[PDB]
Order: structure tokens, then C-alpha cells, then sequence
DNA sequence: CCAGATCGTGCGACACACCGGGCCAATTGGCCGATGCCGTCCCGCGAACCCCTCTACCGTGTTGAGCAGCAGCGGCCT
């Protein structure tokens, strides 16, 4: 359902370096983590995709200049899931301080990076990529997709609707149950987010699917 | 041995899923229109600011070294 959309996300080229950026700092806000052990920081960020992981590792260790150890057992056990796991420990204040997590001496930041908001266009749909990628799904239950993504508290859900507006994409923020996310329901604007964020093929297939159904 | 955990299954509740209705709260944000103080300018005079002019006892003076060219001189040549 989504395995294929992420794919293709992930195979895109990108060239920029303020969007890779970007990219980097979303996917480790969203599904990323912090941890103070042994008296120094480590990150560790948890993925479910395969080329997904790699990307990332290859774009910290390029732009960021830091080494990663791309593990592969699974935090939740299973292993049927490969839930892969990237982690830096060497140098992880640095990389955490100079990505946007930690700013200012002080406790880590709710929302989004500042640099990544007020950005171009560029950098807010490659933020979008980046949150789409590190969490999501597109499930098309009944009429619609429903192309939520979760977000942790209700800043970084905020400035990703903020972000697509930036687009000319509607969105809309929602909470439940305690745990919230932004969502977009109307067909015309998932096709065009898809088509924005790179993927191709999937976009297609949705378009048939869609019309042929609807 | 056999009894609770786990799960199957069942009944109900039920938190909303819908996608569609039918009105409303808050909250407007424009400048509408009316009233009022400040920027610009046009003198008005006056302080200063710069230039020009004139004063008639009279009075009359400021190292060493290397290389090259020119002036004076001894001495032929006519």
C-alpha cells in the first residue's frame, strides 16, 4: 500500500544541499530519539524502510560528517518487520546541536527546526518528504486516502500544515486519543502532494484506481 | 489432576465514521467619517562674513670610485 510510495521516495535523486538538510533534520525530529547514557548523547532513529535508512546514513555522514552503524535488529522484536535502527554516538551533541534538535543550551525543540520553516518552497516540500517517509500511510479505507501522517505533540503537526500551505495544498490538523497528526482528504490534493513530493508511478496508479472506482 | 491466561465468541456500549444539513458564536478589519498637530516654505530682519579701498614728517641693497665632457695650453703646420 505504502511500501511501493516510500520506495519511490526514497529512490529520488536530490541534489540541494538546504533540502537534504531539511530532509535530514524532519526524519530525525519524527522518528528519531535522544539519549543520555554513559555521560555523552546518542541518537538513534528507527526506521521501517529498507533504501530509507541508507539514504539517511549517507546523507549525515555527507553534509553533517558523522559515521552511523546501520544495525538491523529489531527494537520491537519481532524481526519480521526489520525495523532498522541508525545510530550515532560519536560526536552526537555536535550532530544534535548543529541539526536543529537541541538549540540555545536548552531543552529540545517541539516543532520543527527554525531553519527549516521560512525556507523555500524546496525545503518545505523536502520537510514533507522527510515526514512522510519517517512516519505515514496512505490507506484508502473507503472514499478517500486519508494521507495521515502522525506527528509528536501538536507543534511539528502545526508546522507541517503550515509547510503544505506554503504549497497551495490544503491540510488539516487532527487529534485523538491523545496522539495527533495532519491529514489531507480530498483527492485532487493528495494527487498533487503526491506528484510534488517526486513519486511518479504511484501517483499514476492512484489516479486509475481513483477514477476507475470513483 | 485441574484452573487461570490466552484466546474464541458474543452482547452491548460507544467514540466517533460518514457525508450531508442548518443555523450560529467569536472575531472581525476595513478606514467611513470627523477632528487635530506637524512638515514645508516663504518671507522678515538682522548678525556675521568676505572683499575692496585708502594713509603724505620720512624712508632708497640679500667619500670613494667610476666614467664622461669642456676649457686652457704646448706645440706643429701653413
Amino acid at each position: 500500500m505504502t511500501a511501493a510510495v516510500k520506495d519511490e521516495i526514497s529512490r529520488l535523486p536530490v541534489t540541494r544541499t538546504c533540502c537534504r538538510k531539511a530532509e535530514v533534520s524532519s526524519i530525525l525530529r519524527f522518528a528519531g530519539g535522544l539519549h543520555l547514557v554513559s555521560g555523552r548523547i546518542v541518537i538513534e532513529a528507527e526506521l521501517d524502510t529498507a533504501m530509507a535508512a541508507r539514504r539517511l546514513k549517507r546523507d549525515i555522514l555527507e553534509i553533517f560528517g558523522h559515521s552511523s552503524e546501520l544495525i538491523v535488529m529489531a527494537p520491537g522484536g519481532l524481526r519480521r518487520g526489520s525495523r532498522f535502527v541508525v545510530r550515532v554516538v560519536a560526536g552526537g551533541d555536535q550532530l544534535a546541536r548543529q541539526t536543529g534538535l537541541v538549540d540555545g543550551r536548552g531543552r529540545p525543540i517541539r516543532g520543527l527546526p527554525p531553519q527549516v520553516v521560512s525556507g523555500a518552497t524546496c525545503d518545505a516540500e523536502a520537510a514533507w518528504r522527510g515526514a512522510f517517509l519517517a512516519h505515514g500511510s496512505l490507506t484508502e479505507p473507503g472514499r478517500s486516502s486519508s494521507l495521515e501522517v502522525t506527528c509528536p505533540g501538536p507543534e511539528a503537526a502545526l508546522a507541517l500544515v503550515g509547510a503544505a500551505r506554503r504549497l497551495s495544498i490544503a491540510a488539516k490538523a487532527r487529534e485523538v486519543r491523545g496522539v495527533d497528526r495532519v491529514v489531507v482528504r480530498d483527492g485532487d490534493a493528495i494527487g498533487a502532494l503526491l506528484t510534488r513530493l517526486g513519486a511518479h508511478e504511484s501517483v499514476l496508479a492512484w489516479e486509475e484506481r481513483r477514477m476507475r472506482r470513483e
